[PDB]
């Protein structure tokens, strides 16, 4: 019979200590409030731009399992009770975004009271969504405003972007002339966002939009669109995540979400770290950010009520 | 007979915009109001904590040479009439800092009121320093924290530092246990500072105190230390200069630093220009922080009357 207690012990090892958890990492406040069968909006994590209508699939501690309602079940996913990019029944109604409805439906003609009653199912209440009414940070960064951020989708690239939308404090980048499927919620302080002019004083290669290097100018850009930089001072510096190699907390498993696992820093660097999965082979360690709401100190599934995965027997 | 106009269209080539030379760069708002013989107090710029007795020794354009009252010519150096680390007779006493007298005095013992009489000199009057009243913008900043310092002197060097003081804008990065020979002086969003914790994620080496990096920790050296860290929220990001290759502008000859010179862009990084003197060898390039006081628009010259050294014929 495990527990992190004696494992700390046996392998004269140390936990990360709880203090370098964020919020949304840390202990929660309070409990799960979210029932199977709820229904709810959210944003496809795929699709960064696009509003969904979504039905909690499962509850496990102070997690949920969402499903995109008369779509596959591969489209399922995981996110904490208190996730940032869930909303109300209603919430894009109330702020003019736009809600695609379920499969066979019409966007125009989709109606969340008729709907919630042929399902015979209620909405989530509004109290559980930790972003009803979010303190907002006074900020530098307005909707139009141009910069260079990283594609997460090819990291190698920093490309041509601009801020679309803004909810609360996070904002989304759009990278112009490009599909929205490249789309991302990112913060004031993210590592993959910088002013105009980073790339080619950092010896990068900036990519410019499609139908536009070795002559772009931002200024000429700028102007032809009618369109401000994101000012310098606007970006925030990262604070150091201060977690170190060998070092052990819990994380979901990013590949069989519904687990978390035993895990150990294994390497770190400016805004990730590198998990292995203790017992099993290196080739299943991966990178995360240092900030995801997936990785907790020890600890966290006991006191929320999710199952912990021992090491590998 | 040279000119900008003329070389500009004959070398094909365009000046460095205006528009991204920074208040201390470009065209001065006002005239030199020094005159040689004047006294006042300054930072010695080769040991930065340190405040001593200076002359001006002679006035050129909107820049001035100044004397280190007392000791040898070759400490001798220039700074233009709107210096930050220049402030007039009195200062040291107001705010409490120590004067360095000149040569043969005891700190003790001197006093300006008869220095000034006996060298029948008069002091710069107040209204000629540009720094008597600058607007205090709110920072995180506060003297004791702790922090991670390039030391400008070898800049392959990441160190363990403290702010040891602060004044308007600025403050004094010092090194712990080092001698206050690599001190100097800084703004929030210096390229040379960074929280604690940057090297370790960066994979950079952090030069630990004398007397004490494969074991150190922040923490304990923190708590040990009775410090706080300076908070990451404090630093802030710099902007991009901008300045591109080709481009001309004038610069300060940092050899011969009487004369300032046709340049050209040579190459740039994240925070600095390299200046090539059009005319010379390439041998007599340099790099220099694209936010120095030193560099200036095509036209600066002129405007302000000081020589402009022609391309070396
Ligand atoms: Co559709
Ligand atoms: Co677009
Ligand atoms: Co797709
Ligand atoms: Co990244
Ligand atoms: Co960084
Ligand atoms: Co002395
Ligand atoms: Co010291
Ligand atoms: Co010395
Ligand atoms: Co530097
Ligand atoms: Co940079």
């Amino acid at each position: 019979a495990w527990c992190w207690a004696s494992y700390l012990e046996e392998e004269k090892a140390v936990a990360v200590p709880a203090k370098l958890f964020k919020e949304h990492q840390s202990f929660p406040y309070n409990k799960n409030g979210f029932k199977v069968g709820m229904k709810l909006e959210g944003v496809d994590p795929e699709h960064q731009s696009v509003y969904c209508v979504l039905t909690v699939a499962e509850v496990c501690g102070y997690r949920i399992k969402l499903h995109f309602d008369g779509y596959s079940d591969c489209y399922d996913f995981w996110v904490n009770a208190d996730a940032l990019d869930i909303h109300p029944v209603g919430w894009c109604e109330k702020t003019g975004h736009k809600l695609h409805p379920p499969k066979g439906y019409k966007e125009e003609e989709f109606n969340w009271q008729t709907y919630l009653k042929t399902c015979k199912a209620q909405a989530a209440p509004k109290s559980l969504f930790e972003n009803q009414n979010i303190t907002v940070i006074p900020s530098g960064f307005r909707v139009g405003m141009k910069l260079e951020a990283v594609d997460k989708k090819n990291p190698s690239f920093i490309c041509v972007a601009t801020v679309t939308d803004m909810v609360d404090n996070r904002f989304l980048v759009h990278f112009d002339n490009w599909d929205e499927s490249y789309d991302y919620w990112c913060e004031a302080s993210s590592p993959h966002i910088h002013p105009v002019g980073w790339c080619k004083e950092h010896r990068r290669t900036l990519i410019t939009p499609p139908g536009y290097v070795k002559h772009f100018s931002w200024d000429k850009y700028l102007e032809e669109t009618n369109s401000l930089p994101a000012p310098a001072r606007a970006f925030k510096v990262k604070p150091p995540h201060g977690f170190q190699k060998k070092m052990k907390l819990e994380v979901v498993d990013k590949r069989n979400p519904m687990f978390i696992r035993v895990a150990t820093v294994a390497d770190t660097d400016d805004h990730r770290v590198k998990v292995h999965f203790d017992g099993w082979n290196n080739c299943y360690d991966y990178w995360i950010d240092a900030d995801s709401p997936d990785i907790h100190p020890v600890g966290w599934c006991s006191k929320t009520g999710h199952p912990l995965q021992p090491p590998l027997s």
